[PDB]
């Protein structure tokens, strides 16, 4: 019953797996300023969460979600500022709800993908 939890500001990598599946009812989670190597990509397997924000790490490029799981209830996904080359390759099918799709200053350099999401309000590529 923890419905926010910050962790930012640390030195924390890889969160890990089984304490996702404890916390069934985040809502809000920051992890930012910490170490972070690439996306762990079972944080969207928890139950209810919004704001999902991973924002001054250092996620290597190639950030691909993995395409069998699906979190409808995303609202912010602040992936800014670490490393990205490209926009996550999997987004129309794992965070179909987003809206704030914060990608600034990362690397993206490349021509981006049809970005198929449908209900996007806050798109962010600065930098």
């Amino acid at each position: 019953h923890l419905e926010k939890l910050e962790l930012h500001q640390n030195a924390l990598t890889s969160f890990p797996q089984q304490l996702c599946e404890t916390l069934k009812s985040l809502t809000h989670l920051d992890l930012h300023s910490n170490k972070f190597t690439s996306f762990p990509s079972y944080l969207l397997k928890m139950s209810c969460i919004a704001n999902l924000d991973v924002s001054r790490n250092d996620i290597g490029p190639s950030v691909v979600l993995d395409p069998t799981v699906k979190c409808p209830t995303l609202k912010q996904f602040n992936l800014s500022y670490n490393q990205l080359s490209f926009v996550p390759e999997n987004l129309t099918d794992v965070v179909e709800k987003l809206e704030q799709l914060i990608l600034e200053g990362n690397k993206i350099s490349g021509i981006c993908s049809p970005l198929r999401l449908k209900e996007l309000k806050i798109l962010n590529l600065s930098k």
